[PDB]
């Protein structure tokens, strides 16, 4: 009924959504990442930072990875 004793696993934390249900949501620890500027993803899209890529990875693209640092071409 709450986020109590819920273990969402890695890269995920527990949060009550608007309907009052506990949900594990993607929430990568950005303080763990050392490169802070933008990155270019394997989908060819630039992501604002690496943390943002990791969230897209957890949420919608399991194979997404950083292909190079900086903006994509």
């Amino acid at each position: 009924e709450t986020c109590e004793n819920v273990d969402c696993g890695p890269g995920k934390k527990c949060r009550m959504n608007k309907k009052n249900k506990p949900r594990c949501v993607c929430a990568p620890d950005c303080s763990n990442i050392t490169w802070k500027g933008p990155v270019c993803g394997l989908d060819g899209k630039t992501y604002r930072n690496e943390c943002a890529l990791l969230k897209a990875r957890c949420k919608e693209q399991p194979e997404l990875e950083v292909q190079y640092q900086g903006k994509c071409k």
